[PDB]
């Protein structure tokens, strides 16, 4: 049967999303009635029967409880779908030459020491990750080198864990997390160790739904970036370490071309600090855009972890 | 405001995201995925809705499991009385409408309760609040006929307006006010109960949460759940709600239906029947089955429900 045309359903919609109500937050009643709209035409049309509309409700539950709602964001495409929207608003604005936008993912955690110029950010031992060098420049578009930038970034270890969110046992708060003030030529240096690629949680929500289409739910060792500056607005980014197998098959379909760094091996890494003389180094600059007329209109604020 | 739905960047996104293009699999699934997923972007580009607000909706998806009430959302924003609205309408079009008519479950049946023969009583808990009820009818087939040894089963809240098994306050005796009767060999069954109370969502949960946003109460008028099955017939998901309650056409829940809100009349003798007074309230509330269509029942509904042990 059709019956989402009908006059019983159209008001039934009406008055679920209270759209004749009192004053009130007239957007969320706006965004409410679409959505619920949306969602019963969908069924009409596909004749999604209330058995399967019932395994969708117990979906939700399970992935709430999970607490993995924004990995799913991630894992259908909907984190990068934002992130096309903005890319889309800058195009038309003529915005070019800044470093590409990338999804955030889940698990930034806020509250992270900031050093002066260089951070040492691997607090617990993993003998099966090799010691890592990430440093670059920040810029504006301009050309000219952003001191006092704010440059933080966070990833993962060997076993795929980042602290915080390690289901193995609690690593020390803000391992593989830091944050640096850039120097008066706008270098920033991390001194970490070489992440690997990961999974979903196997049980989870995100991959039973995966499952059920067929996909996988891993991605490609990555290194996630916050940068900020005076004058200038918040680049959500990340780069890829090059020759993983999944750089390309991205789960959550993050990867762009300009965020492939190349990685070169080095030696003195003992002076330095590093576990190991030999080590990898990644040379990674950051330009950011200007703010315009004082306001950055794509800085998003969501739910974000903390730690002491 | 952009608009890029209808780019080939965006929609080789959905293909990838349900994996249209992907090896022989679950495609009913992946069908459904992409359709959700294909009108939950065209819904944000068409309303320009911010990252601020996706993640706030993320957000609220994960206090809604966490909560454990999706399926109290469903009720609430009318899914529930839309998946009955879909059923009533298949049912016209196959002449199936005949018998009594549906209405929707709600999230708290518990499987389990004692089945007792032709009557059984119901209140396991002293309730002081709450005055004596008989409920009682017979069950015929849409031909008239009795059925004989037909199963009733039905549940309701107590004078607080909670269930048994979903009790914030403290534990109910396991199946108060749950019971099932099996209809004797005239089709009759009776149930001797307390009078229930309606009730509203958790105020604290994600339910109510979403209604304070939208500016709706989340309370339901008194009613009492059924369920009536039996060999050669479909079985039937029904309630009835007590006449006179001021929400009665008001539920947040849009579940109350005009032939479904029967007489209550005013008796005397309850305590040669075992309850607390003198004074009780009948509420007489017969059931005519459908017969199953080719041998099946294509109307049934399985969904998780809870279980316990008496
Ligand atoms: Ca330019
Ligand atoms: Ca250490
Ligand atoms: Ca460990
Ligand atoms: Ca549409
Ligand atoms: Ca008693
Ligand atoms: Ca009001
Ligand atoms: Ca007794
Ligand atoms: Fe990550
Ligand atoms: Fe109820």
């Amino acid at each position: 049967v059709k019956v989402f045309d009908t006059k019983e359903v159209q008001d039934l919609l009406k008055a679920a999303a209270n759209l004749n109500g009192d004053a009130g937050n007239a957007r969320f009643r706006q965004i409410v009635h679409r959505l619920l709209s949306d969602l019963f035409k969908a069924i009409d049309d596909l004749d999604i029967t209330p058995d399967e509309v019932w395994a969708g409700v117990n979906y939700l539950n399970k992935l709430g409880q999970d607490g993995e709602a924004a990995l799913l964001a991630a894992g259908i495409g909907l984190e990068k779908y934002l992130d096309i929207r903005m890319d889309a608003a800058d195009r038309a604005a003529g915005l070019d030459g800044g470093t590409p936008r990338t999804i955030e993912g889940p698990l930034y955690v806020a509250g992270a020491p900031v050093r002066d110029g260089v951070a040492k950010i691997d607090l617990d031992d993993d003998a099966d990750a090799g010691p890592l060098v990430i440093r670059g420049t920040v810029t504006g578009t301009d050309g000219k080198p952003l001191a006092g930038a704010l440059v933080e970034c966070w990833h993962a270890n060997s076993k795929g864990f980042y602290s915080h969110f390690d289901p193995t046992g609690a690593q020390t708060a803000f391992n593989l997390r830091g944050a640096v003030r850039t120097d008066a030529n706008g270098k920033y240096e991390f001194r970490t160790l070489m992440p690997v690629g990961y999974g979903c949680p196997p049980q989870g929500a995100t991959q039973q739904l995966l499952n059920g289409l067929g996909r996988h739910g891993n991605r490609p060792a990555h290194v996630h970036f916050f940068v900020s500056g005076d004058g200038h607005r918040k680049l959500t980014t990340q780069f890829n370490i090059e020759g993983d197998p999944l750089i390309w098959d991205d789960f959550a379909y993050a990867t762009r071309e300009e965020l492939i760094p190349h990685v070169v091996d080095k030696t003195g890494g003992a002076a330095l600090g590093m576990k190991s003389d030999a080590y990898k180094e990644i040379e990674f600059d950051i330009v950011l855009t200007p703010l315009l007329d004082g306001r950055d209109n794509q800085v998003v604020h969501r739910p974000r972890a903390s730690a002491d």
